[PDB]
C-alpha cells in the first residue's frame, strides 16, 4: 500500500513535441480545399490503368481480426463508395494497381487514431473486390468558385484558406493538450520504484477498458448491438488485454500514485463531481440495458474523478518543456 517515489514529485517534468507549424497547416488546408472542390468535380470511369491516389471507387470490403477472424462491424459492405484522398481506414496503399473485377486479401494495422477506440492499432486482414474506379478534374480555386459554391460562409479564396488553416491549427492545440495528459501520466508511471505492478490490478483494468470500449461502440451506433456483443468473447478480451500490457501497467502505477498524491496534497473529492460521473455511467448502462453492482461502479467512478483532479493539478504544477516541430 505505500508508494515509493524513486524520482520526487517536486522534480518532475514532461516534454512534448509540437506536431506541426504554419507550412504543415497550410498544406492540410490546401488538402481540405481539394476535398471541397472534389464535391463539385467532374468524374470519368478509369480505363487502361489501375487504382492511383486521387481516384474514388466502389468496392466489396470485408475487414476481419487477424487473431480471431471476427468481422469488424461497420466495415463489411457490398457497394461501399470510397475516396482514396479521404481514407479513414488506410486501405489505399494495399489497393494501388487494382482494376475493375480484381480481388485482394492483404494484412494491415488499423490506424492508431481510429474513431472506434476498440480497433486502434489492431492487426487486421482486408478482403476487397473493386466494382468500379473513377478519376476527377477539379474546378480552379479562385474567388468566383468560392462565391458560386460556398457563398455565405466565406467572401474570398483567401478567407476560406485562412479559415481552414485556423481550424487545423486549433486542432493541433487540443491534440497537444491531450499529449500533455498522456506525458504527465507516463511521467508519474516512470518516476516510481515498483519492479512488478500488482497483476490482478492490470487484468481488472484491462477488463473495465474492454467493456467501456464495447459500450462506446453500441452507443455510437458503429455496428449492430448483436454484432458488437458477438465480439464480447473471452478470446477477444484476452487479445485486447495482452496487446496493451505495458500501457495498462503504466495506468495502474498512475492510479496507485494518484492514491498517494490525494493524501500528500490533501485533495478533497466533491460529492457533486462523483454523482455527475455516476449518473453519466448509469445512463450508458441503461441505454444498453445491462445490470451493474452499485458499490463497484462507485469505486470505479471515484477512481476516475480523482484521476481527473490529479491530472489537472499536475498540468498546472509540473515542469513543462515543449520541443518544436522539425521536418
Amino acid at each position: 500500500p505505500p508508494v515509493v517515489w524513486r524520482t520526487p514529485l517536486e522534480e518532475l517534468e514532461v516534454t512534448i513535441r509540437d506536431t506541426g507549424d504554419f507550412s504543415t497547416d497550410a498544406a492540410a488546408a490546401d488538402d481540405l480545399i481539394r476535398q471541397y472542390r472534389k464535391q463539385h468535380g467532374f468524374s470519368r470511369v478509369v480505363a487502361g490503368r489501375g487504382l492511383q491516389l486521387g481516384d474514388t471507387l466502389v468496392i466489396d470490403l470485408e475487414i476481419t481480426s487477424k487473431a480471431t477472424g471476427q468481422a469488424l462491424p461497420g466495415l463489411t459492405h457490398k457497394r461501399f463508395s470510397f475516396d482514396t484522398e479521404a481514407d479513414v481506414l488506410g486501405i489505399t496503399s494495399g489497393m494501388l494497381g487494382m482494376k475493375a473485377g480484381e480481388s485482394r486479401t492483404f494484412n494491415m494495422s488499423m490506424p492508431e487514431d481510429y474513431d472506434v477506440e476498440f480497433w486502434q492499432s489492431m492487426p487486421v486482414k482486408v478482403a476487397a473486390k473493386v466494382h468500379e474506379i473513377f478519376e476527377w478534374t477539379l474546378p480552379e480555386f479562385n474567388d468566383e468558385y468560392v462565391a458560386k459554391q460556398h457563398e455565405g460562409k466565406w467572401g474570398s479564396a483567401k478567407e476560406m484558406r485562412e479559415a481552414l488553416i485556423a481550424s487545423t491549427a486549433m486542432q493541433r492545440v487540443t491534440e497537444l493538450d491531450k499529449a500533455l495528459e498522456d506525458a504527465v501520466v507516463k511521467a508519474v508511471a516512470d518516476a516510481l520504484d515498483m519492479p512488478e505492478v500488482p497483476p490482478r490490478m492490470v487484468e481488472q483494468l484491462g477488463e473495465r477498458q474492454f467493456q467501456a470500449q464495447l459500450l462506446q461502440m453500441i452507443e455510437d451506433r458503429i455496428g449492430s448491438r448483436e454484432d458488437v456483443e458477438k465480439l464480447a468473447t473471452e478470446e477477444m478480451a484476452a487479445e485486447f488485454i495482452r496487446e496493451r500490457k505495458k500501457d495498462l501497467e503504466d495506468q495502474v502505477k498512475f492510479n496507485l500514485a494518484v492514491d498517494d498524491i490525494w493524501v500528500r496534497k490533501g485533495l478533497v473529492l466533491e460529492d457533486e463531481a462523483v454523482e455527475a460521473e455516476f449518473s453519466l455511467r448509469a445512463r450508458q448502462m441503461e441505454a444498453v440495458g445491462q445490470p451493474f453492482d452499485r458499490e463497484d461502479m462507485l469505486d470505479d467512478v471515484r477512481e476516475t474523478v480523482k484521476s481527473v483532479t490529479v491530472i489537472e493539478w499536475l498540468k498546472d504544477n509540473v515542469k513543462r518543456h515543449v520541443l518544436p516541430y522539425t521536418a
